[PDB]
This record gives C-alpha cells, structure tokens and sequence, in this order.
C-alpha cells in the first residue's frame, strides 16, 4: 500500500461522483486510514471499502474550524496525528460561472465562491497543521487558470486565488515539515457537468463545453477521459504518499498533459 | 505634438503625490492627454494634491464598493468631458488589503471579511471600472491596471499577493469584454516603489536593485508611469489581457 | 514629431517587402529614425527591396554564421553612421529552419546539423549581434529580438519551437549583459504573419482580433520598445499577438 | 516495491555521486529490473554500478553517436530478452564545455561548444527517445533531468539556455510518446553537490545561489541529498501519475514558488 499506516483527513465528498470520493477509494485501497469532513453524506461515504468517522465543517463557519483538530484527534484517538489532509472543496453561484456575463456577478456572489474555493484551503490548513506529523502532506483540487476561457468566468478567478494561496500555505506548512501542493485536473464529467452536457445550460453553453472537452482529448499527447476521475485520485494519492518529498507551493497537472500543447 | 495628443483618460487612484497615478497622470498631461480624475472618501486632500498637476482636470467622485457610484459613473464622466465624447483611456490604480492581509500580522490570522474587502477594491473592482466605462470608450482605447508580481509567494505581502493574482486572472476576462468595443485591457506590473516583516521586505526591496540588469530604483514612479502612458497611447495596438513588466527586468533573473 | 526622433537603429533580416524587418524598418523611418540595415546572402535582392523604404539606408552584409563578418560588423556600422555616434537601437529579425526540422517531416527525423544550423541563426546569433554592437551602443539603448511563444508544442513548428524556447533563454542573459552599457533586451512575440488550423485558431482566441496579413502592430510594437516609453523592460517578452496566448478557447 | 515488474534503462552514470546512481538505485530498492547505459569510460563505470544493489547489464552509448542510437534497441532488447520490453527510459546527460558554463563572460562561447553542449543536454533526449519509444510498453514513462531555467543566472549562462531548448524538446516528445501510450517529463532538481576550483568570484556568486535556494525552500533544501531527486524520478517512472506528460515535476524544496 502507497499510504500504508499514514491518517488521512479527505474534505469534499458530496456524491459518489466527487473526486474526493475517488481519492478516498483509492486511499483506502492504498492502507490508509481515513476521517472524511462533511456540511446525507454518511450514506454516499458508506459505499466506501472501509467505514471511516465523517465529522461537520462547514469552511465558512470559524467555530467548526476552531474545534476541528480536537475533534479529528478524538476520532484517530490521542497520541495521534495526520499525515494528510485533503482539501477537495469547490463552490461558484451560478452569477459568477456558466451562462451568465462576466461583468453581471455581483460581489458577494463572487466573495462567496472565493472564500469556499480559495481562502478555506488556508482555514483548513490552520486548523490541521498543529496536528500533523513531519513529512505530512496536504492536496487541493485545481483546474488551471492561466488562461480565460467561456462559461469558468469568477471560478478562475477562484481557482487563480487558490493558487497563489497554496504558495503561501506552502510557507507556514514547511514548518511543521508538512508539503502543500494542488492537483491541476482535466475536464471531470461530475454530477454538475453532465447534466450541462445533457443540455441543461442550454444549447450554446453545452456546445462551447463540448468543444472544450473535445479539445483537451485531441490536445492531451496521451488522451484525456473526461468519464474517468481515477488517474486524478491517483495523482493526488502520489502527492499523499512519500514519493514526492520535495515538491511543495506547487502544482502536478492529471490533465493528460494537455496544458503542454497549444494544438 | 504629445504620445496622447487628443486622448481623453480616466485615472482612478491619486492619494498623495507620490501615488503611482499622481505621475501616471502628470505624464499623460505632459503628452497631450485631457484627464478625468476619480477620488475616494479624502476628496478635498485629493483636490489639493492634484492642483499640482500640469493642467486643470475634473474630479469625480468614485467608491469601486458602492454600485451607485458605479452605476452613475459613465454619465458623470460624459458630463465633464461633454456629450458625444467618449474616453480613449482608463487607468486603474486601485489597491488596498487591511494590515490583517499584510505586514507583520501572520497570513493565517487575516479574518476573511478583510481579505473579502481587499480583494473587492484591488481585484473584482478592475471588472466594475470596466463594465461601467467600456460603453463610453473608443475603438482602439486602452484600460490599464497596476500589478505587483504575484507568480511567487513572497514574506509581508500575503494575502495582497493573493488579491494580485485574483486581478491578473481579471484582466485577462476583461480582455474578453473589452475586445468587443475595439479595447485592449492590460496590467503593468511594477517593481517595490516607496510611496521580522519590516526586515524581510527590505531584504525584498534590495535584491530587486541587485537583480535587475538596468537596476531599480524604488524612490522613482516615473519608468512606471512611462510604461503605462506606452499601454495608452496607439503603439502597443496587439497586446491585450497581458501584463507589461515595468520591474527592471527583475522578473527575469534568478540572483 | 516621431516617437524615435534623432535614434540611429540597427535592422537586421530584411529578405522581403512582406518580412517583419521591412515593416519594422518603414515605421522607424516614419517615426523619424535614422537606419543601417544589415543582409544576408542576397545582396542585390536586399538593396532592391530597400530602396521601397521611405528613405535612403545603407545596408551593410552580415551572415551571423560567418565569424568575420561580425568582428568587423561595428566598425562597418561606425563607417556608416559616422565616427563619433553610436547606435541606440538593434533590431534581430533573423530566423531559419530547414525544412528537416519544420513542416510535414516528422520531429525524430531531423538530423542534428540541421537543427544545430537552425539554433545558431535563430537563438545563439542574438548574442553574437549583443556581443558586436553593445560596445557601440549609448545608454538608453534598446536590442529587441523577435519571437514566437514556444511555452507549449504545436504541429509542425517543431525544431523552431525548440530553437525559440532557446531565444528566449538567451535574451534573459543578454539583458544581464546589455545592462552593463544601460542598454534593454526584449523579445517581440508575434502572432502568425503570412498550420492554416494553428493560424484561423489565433483570430479566433485574440479578444481584438488577428490579421496574419498585417505586420503593422507587430511593427509598432517592436518601435514601442525602440523608444524610451518602456524605460524599467528588460529580459523580457512583449506579446503582439492579439492577446491570443492569453486565452484557453 | 514502487516499481515491482518494470524493465527500466537508466543512462548517464559516470560516479556514485551521479543523480543517474542514485536514480538506479532507488529503482532496484523499488524492484525495478535495469539496464545501465554508459559513456566513454565503460570499465571506470563498471566499478560504480558494481556499488548498486542488484547487477544489471551495461551498454555503450554515445548520444553524438548515430550508429549507437541506431543499434541500441536491439542492444537492449538482447539484454532484456527478445519479447520483453522496456517499461522506463530514464535520461540522465548533461554536458556543457567550460567556455559556455562558468566563469567565462557569456558573449565568450565559441559555437561550436554550445552545440555540443545543446546535442548532448537537448537534441539526444529526442534522440533516445526515437531509438527507444519501438521497444517501449504502453503505460511506459520517459524521464529526463532538468535545472530551472525560467529566469537567468550567474555562471550557468549557456547550460540554461540548453535545458530551456531541453523542456522544449520533451513537449514534443510527449506528443511522439503518446502514440505508444507513453508518458514523458522532466525533473527539475535543485542544486546538488556532484573548493575554490573556478576562484573567489565564481566562488561566491555560486555559493549565494546555493544558500538562496535552502532558504527560498519552505521545507529546505540539502544539496549533499540526491535521494528526494531520485524518489521523484521513480514516482514519475511508477503507474501513480498516469495523467502526467510533457510536463515539468520540480524536486527542489519548493524554492522556484517562492521570492525570498
Ligand atoms: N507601491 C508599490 O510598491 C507598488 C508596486 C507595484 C504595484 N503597485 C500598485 O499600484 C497601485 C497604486 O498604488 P500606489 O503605490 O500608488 O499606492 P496608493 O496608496 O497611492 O494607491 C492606492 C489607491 O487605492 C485607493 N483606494 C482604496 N480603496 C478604494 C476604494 N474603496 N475605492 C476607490 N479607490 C480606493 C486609495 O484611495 C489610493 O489612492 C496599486 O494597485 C498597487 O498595488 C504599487
Ligand atoms: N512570420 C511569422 O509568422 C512570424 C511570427 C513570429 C515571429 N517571427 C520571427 O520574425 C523573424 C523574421 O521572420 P519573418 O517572418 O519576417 O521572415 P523572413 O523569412 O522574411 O526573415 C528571416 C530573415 O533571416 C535571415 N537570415 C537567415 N539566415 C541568416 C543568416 N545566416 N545570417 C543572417 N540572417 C539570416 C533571412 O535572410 C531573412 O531576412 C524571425 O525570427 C521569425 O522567427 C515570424
Ligand atoms: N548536479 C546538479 O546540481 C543538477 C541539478 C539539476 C539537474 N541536474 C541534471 O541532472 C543530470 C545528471 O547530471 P549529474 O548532476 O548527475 O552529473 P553527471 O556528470 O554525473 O552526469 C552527466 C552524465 O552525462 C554523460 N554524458 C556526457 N556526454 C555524453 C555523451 N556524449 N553521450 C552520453 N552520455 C554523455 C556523462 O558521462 C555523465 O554520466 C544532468 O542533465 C544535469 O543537468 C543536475
Ligand atoms: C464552466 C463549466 C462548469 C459549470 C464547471 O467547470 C467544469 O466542470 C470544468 C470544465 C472542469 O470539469 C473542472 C475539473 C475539476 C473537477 C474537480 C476538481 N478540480 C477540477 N471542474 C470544476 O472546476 C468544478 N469543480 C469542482 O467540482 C471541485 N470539486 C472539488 C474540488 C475543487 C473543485 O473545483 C466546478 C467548479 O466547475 C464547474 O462547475
């Protein structure tokens, strides 16, 4: 087992479809043992390969956030810390992404989906740092933001925060020996974009979709199935594990390497 | 006889005299350019500062937080540069972080109401001065906004490089909107100006001098200001949703 | 008044009327420069195409392969601009390929002579031109080279992809080099000027737009930072592409 | 192990303190199966991999070399047995003359040399890579060395400008690597240890580039370690990043994502 003996706090589960729910499967296959956060979710974190406590954090909530390390050393018992944490939480009003303008997403929208996307990867790593053991680890979730792109719109903005937020984390993480990087993925066909693909955004923002998924396959050297969230879980694993013991503020892209080709 | 002969440039930003806008502005006045100035909340102050300025130039009123002063912005800037004129450029020199966000305050510590204003006023702001402008703007006109490197994580800066990068990743979608009426939308990056942290960001503010191959000289706005009237004038007419660096070359060097 | 009023500038890599160079060299001279051109192998080809210039230059030989060529290239460019005076501008519009290592040929099949002759004239020339002239250039001088943005592989640029990623290193120390002498390096990235998919792909992506038919912005660009109206650029990258390597789709 | 089943080709060891030792060596702990590839002096490096964990065939190979590059596969395919094919390529070359990496001025690089240097650190990780994609299984991974040349640096001067064409050519080869389902990337190591030998200036702008990058590193950097380095050049050669090609993996304590 790749995470053999290691604690491993796993954010983000909602559906059997998030990648988190694929990167705590393969964690699972991988020896590690698991506490999962959550704000329903027990039935979806059941069908798991082994039973693992599921405790609230509600990100946007301080108190959940001050009483957290408690309640994740009472669950691994005392005595006990994590060697990983993994932040798989995402969050954009559908003002500041999809068919909506650019310019017509109002603030607190965006404020709203900055603080759940962005700034929570910093609260989470407050909370777990005091907690961790040396030569820990801690993964965020990421689609690349270098470039605009139709329909991303605020959520790149997010995610171009999130960025230069683990860069910081990075500097407060390396303290404690602790890495913090994110796992830059391709086009994940999840709960929310197959039903875009399914036309429920309309035909314009299902097609400009398509032609985005599309065309990260044919870009991607060695293809992209945007059906299959395993090599990304498994990226993020790799990250987890001992392996890659020098790479910290820093970004692995699981996007099939299309990011590297311009056509 | 002036780079912005004719043009008609909005400049947000002028608090003191050393304000990267105050030069902004002076140099656009010494190339020809007729100004809109905009203040926020010390409006008499700015006044006074700007009555330094080569030429007379109206003051408006403009809190980037308030959509009221967004909404009535476009119609007040027609107002003072008369009906059937239409601005050519837009310079946005707008940044603020609470001291929580930045300095000597740990980045963890910054409570997310003061990191939600500071990215408010120096990042989604760039969004709202272009929204309320661009239909008031000419084909081939120009919106500018100031940048700090933020590709790195850096001490002191914290959560303003955050702010930073969330702006970068702005422009390049006002770049898209922009396009639409025939402008181009760009940041100039700028190397430290003076306008455990305390030592950290002198050690920072040093080796910008070192690295840059033409040096640095962070007591001098003016390579800055230079650099952004380029970005307004008609000579850079195929770079959009980019960022100019005006650092020494800073950037580009390792040691 | 012309943005470079009273500059002497350097231009390299005119071929013809349709080359970057050439539309550099026009917009200089409307602007006011005064100009040395420098060409390559066809001599009376290039002073024909010159003469279609608004003004008068002299045009001097560089091959940047030929060693000779340029230990005495400063004191020919002196002989031209006249003892006493000194360049404030070099223009590098010089690139080749062979056809082994761009186009239809498959990437594996270019032999490592043609792509090392493909280096030498595309990337390691703009220190060669560095090393020549920065010795009779003033402060406030500026060297700008052109590029292509080779940060991510496309079909058929292959070898010249390579050969401008190399460009672009080589600036970078150029600039540690030309600062010395209070002199600015840069690199001007272009869209395409006249694969077909790779160019319609540019138009389409640039939020104002592309016209690979037009080098006038890339022209205006480069003469940018000619100028003194970039003052604190350096070891950089100015991208006259239309915003298009800013854009995903 | 990590790399249990795998038939990997590790090139460049000359020393113990070679990157390329280290790499085999992480790799045969790991379980990987190897096949060494060596330069010149064949019977000094005899003697270093002699210090490995496991024996492993040695072969000869000079990437300047067209007849070595075109009788390598069958080379390798008689070392590993006919029907077997590689699962790792691991390019570990490097090599710049003293005029255009040093203390000689930059503009001082005859050509002739960056060539070489640009043939040997650039050109020959397609060159490999063409002679040995034939022979390579699909999930297959290709690895090559690389030092951050994003921004410029004293003394390193035209090496930099041969490992910015390197990360240019592996984008290329991933899209050539793809075809056979395989993955290529680079490994952008810190500085490693491998005096006064080139005088008190060199000396020192050398040593403050050193100690910037332990104090950049937000979890430090040990540039006597090759160790991390070599874990990172197994992960990329194991089946745990399968998404991963024509990229760029940096095992240099963090210190390129942050300014000081
Ligand atoms: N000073 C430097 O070292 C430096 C370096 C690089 C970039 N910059 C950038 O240049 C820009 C100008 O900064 P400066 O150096 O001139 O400092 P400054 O203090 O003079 O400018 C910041 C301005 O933001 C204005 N502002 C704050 N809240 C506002 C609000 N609610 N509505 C409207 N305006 C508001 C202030 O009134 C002030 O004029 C900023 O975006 C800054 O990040 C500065
Ligand atoms: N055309 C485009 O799409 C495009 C796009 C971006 C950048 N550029 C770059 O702009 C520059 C000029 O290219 P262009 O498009 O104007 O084409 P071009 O064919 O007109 O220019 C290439 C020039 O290089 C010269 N040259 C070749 N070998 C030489 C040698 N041994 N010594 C000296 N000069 C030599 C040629 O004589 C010619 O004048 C090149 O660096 C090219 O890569 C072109
Ligand atoms: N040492 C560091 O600080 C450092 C840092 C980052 C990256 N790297 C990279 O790691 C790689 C390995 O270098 P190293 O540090 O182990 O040094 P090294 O000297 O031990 O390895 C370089 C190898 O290249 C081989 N080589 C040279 N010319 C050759 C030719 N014509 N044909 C075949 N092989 C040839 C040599 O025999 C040698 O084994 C290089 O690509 C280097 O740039 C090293
Ligand atoms: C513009 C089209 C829409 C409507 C979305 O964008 C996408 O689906 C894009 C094209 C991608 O499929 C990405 C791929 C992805 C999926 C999960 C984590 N990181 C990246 N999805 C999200 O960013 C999605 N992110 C997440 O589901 C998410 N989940 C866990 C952790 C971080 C996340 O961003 C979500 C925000 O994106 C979308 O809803």
């Amino acid at each position: 087992g790749l995470l053999d003996g290691k604690r491993i706090l796993v954010s983000g589960i909602i559906t059997d479809s998030s990648i988190a729910f694929h990167i705590a499967r393969v964690a699972q296959e991988q020896g590690a043992q698991l506490v999962l956060t959550g704000f329903l979710i027990q039935r979806i974190t059941d069908r798991l390969p082994a039973k693992a406590p599921l405790l609230e954090l509600d990100v946007q909530n301080e108190e959940h956030l001050a009483s957290l390390a408690g309640r994740v050393t009472e669950a691994i018992g005392a005595g006990n810390k994590l060697d990983g944490v993994v932040h798989s939480i995402g969050f954009m009003p559908q003002t500041g992404m999809g068919i909506n303008p650019f310019f017509d997403a109002p603030y607190a929208d965006v404020s709203k989906g900055i603080h759940i996307s962005a700034y929570s990867y910093a609260s989470m790593a407050k909370a777990l740092l005091p907690i961790m053991n040396p030569g820990g680890s801690i993964v965020g979730m990421d689609f690349d933001p270098s470039r605009a792109m139709p329909a991303y719109n605020w959520m790149t903005v997010a995610k171009s925060a999130l960025e230069s937020v683990n860069r910081f984390v990075a500097r407060e993480a390396g303290k404690y020996g602790v890495r913090s990087n994110l796992v830059a993925a391709g086009p994940i066909r999840t709960l929310a974009m197959s039903a875009i693909v399914g036309g429920a955004l309309g035909e314009e923002a299902g097609a400009q979709i398509q032609l985005l998924e599309e065309g990260w396959d044919q870009r991607a050297p060695i293809g992209w199935n945007m059906k299959d969230a395993t090599p990304v879980a498994k990226t993020v694993c790799a990250l987890l594990s001992d392996w890659l013991p020098a790479t910290t503020g820093d970004i692995i892209y699981a996007d099939g390497g299309a990011h590297t080709q311009l056509l």
